[PDB]
């Protein structure tokens, strides 16, 4: 009933690929056309601040579109508008696509830093393969890089650059790193780690401008750099939705079925503002797992309306040099349990966040084995013995089973 052919998807990132693969796997055999503005074989973004940045082979980062047969991918073309009454999309190449169902999977773009508008030195953001190539082409040993923003992508780049012999400074307006989505205990540890690897961290500082290759700060000081990479967050690519009259606020509002306020128009991935089931609040979730899992859930329910809505709880990972970080659920509750020592010597530890005895979040550093059982405990809102949670004798995989 809701799934009317033909299907058109705007954007050819992970959310789009995941969605169209699930349509096909679920048994939808009608037309699917995907419009992607980048002239690139669909690819995954996490490598761009990690192994790609370090090794440079794009053929290792392409998405597998095998599970999406009989899809026409229009690469290198921009959707300029859609008409939700006429059920058409206008493309940059002069063509128009009809749709029965339109899916907005247009992701998000890095925020620009207003104070570096009109800079006369290299200032880049890191979102695309083209961006990664441009940054890498300036990543010369003994170069000086300034990163603005202490989010995970900036820190991943910082680690990659330090490994490459680049001098790295980093300016963060907040008193801590990773202020968006990380427990304070983790953020404090991560700052200690980056400082130990030679990153020059500047907290509670903002950029006020730049002159002749030097960046100015609001403490009245200067940082010289060969290159600036801005990583102060992203803004949803929701321009077509806004123009067409959908409800948007730095992100397209969707329910758990991916429905927008416009009939026959859905949205998924980084472009969406959606319910976080742990907080009960709407948020723009900016994670790989959301893009994949939301795409799959929305596709499944389109093909099979008896399927449940999207219900997965949020999580991400970050690879920052020697730290393999995994974070699930909420950054804080009324209680944190620490498993292991938090030490720069062979870092390995787990954090558990509880709210009235209930697990609401978890972090693992170099401890992948414990993250899977903790996510299962989180998912059912488990209330385990806090003594056992702390006790390292406890096997978390066993708790997961017991529940
Ligand atoms: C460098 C980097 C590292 C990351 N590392 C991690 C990590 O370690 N862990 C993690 O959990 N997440 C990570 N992420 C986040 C994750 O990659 C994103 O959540 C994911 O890419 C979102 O996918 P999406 O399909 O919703 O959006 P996107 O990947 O942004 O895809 C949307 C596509 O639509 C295109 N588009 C926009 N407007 C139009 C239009 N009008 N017409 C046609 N096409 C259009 C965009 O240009 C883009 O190609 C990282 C992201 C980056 C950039």
């Amino acid at each position: 009933e809701a799934l009317k052919a033909p299907v058109v998807v705007l954007g050819a990132g992970l959310a789009s690929v995941s969605f169209v693969a699930e349509l096909r796997q679920a048994g939808y055999q009608g037309l699917i056309t995907v419009v992607g503005d980048e002239a690139e074989r669909p690819y995954d973004r996490p490598p761009l601040s990690k192994d790609f940045m370090a090794h440079g082979d794009a053929e290792k980062i392409r998405l597998d579109c095998k599970r999406a047969p009989e899809v026409e991918w229009l690469l290198g073309v921009t959707a300029q508008s859609f008409d939700p009454q006429a059920h058409t999309v206008a493309l940059s190449d002069g063509r128009t696509l009809p749709y029965g169902t339109l899916v907005l999977a247009t992701g998000a773009a890095p925020r620009a830093l207003p104070t570096l508008q009109g800079a006369t030195m290299p200032v880049h953001t890191l979102r695309t393969l083209e961006d990664a190539r441009r940054i890498q082409a300036g990543l010369r040993p003994q170069s000086r890089l300034l990163i603005v923003g202490g989010g995970v992508i900036g820190l991943e780049l910082a680690a990659t650059a330090r490994t490459a012999g680049v001098h790295v400074s980093l300016v963060e307006t907040q008193p801590r790193l990773m202020s968006r989505a990380a427990p304070a205990t983790l953020a404090d540890f991560v700052a200690r780690y980056h400082a130990a690897q030679g990153v020059d961290l500047r907290f509670e500082r903002s950029v006020t401008g730049s002159v002749d290759g030097v960046v100015l700060l609001d403490d009245g000081t200067r940082i010289a750099a060969d290159m600036v990479v801005v990583g102060i967050g992203v803004l949803a690519n929701d321009a077509l939705a806004r123009a067409a009259g959908l409800a948007c606020d730095d992100g397209i509002f969707v329910d758990a079925y991916g429905r927008t306020t416009c009939p026959d128009v859905y949205a998924l991935g980084d472009v969406t503002r959606q319910r976080n089931p742990l907080s009960g609040r709407f948020e723009r979730i900016e994670t790989w797992s959301n893009a994949q899992n939301q795409g799959i859930a929305v596709a499944r329910h389109l093909v099979d309306p008896t399927a449940p809505g999207y219900a997965e709880l949020p999580w991400y990972w970050s690879d920052q040099g020697a730290l393999r970080i995994q974070v699930a659920g909420l950054a804080s509750g009324d209680e944190e349990i620490v498993r292991g020592e938090v030490s720069l010597d062979a870092p390995k530890f787990t954090l558990i966040e509880l709210q009235k005895g209930r697990i609401v979040g978890a972090t693992c550093v170099n401890n992948a084995r414990d993250f899977a059982p903790l996510r299962r405990l989180l998912a059912v809102g488990a209330k385990p013995d806090r003594a056992a949670l702390a006790d390292p004798a406890t096997d978390l995989r066993k708790l997961a089973a017991a529940v």
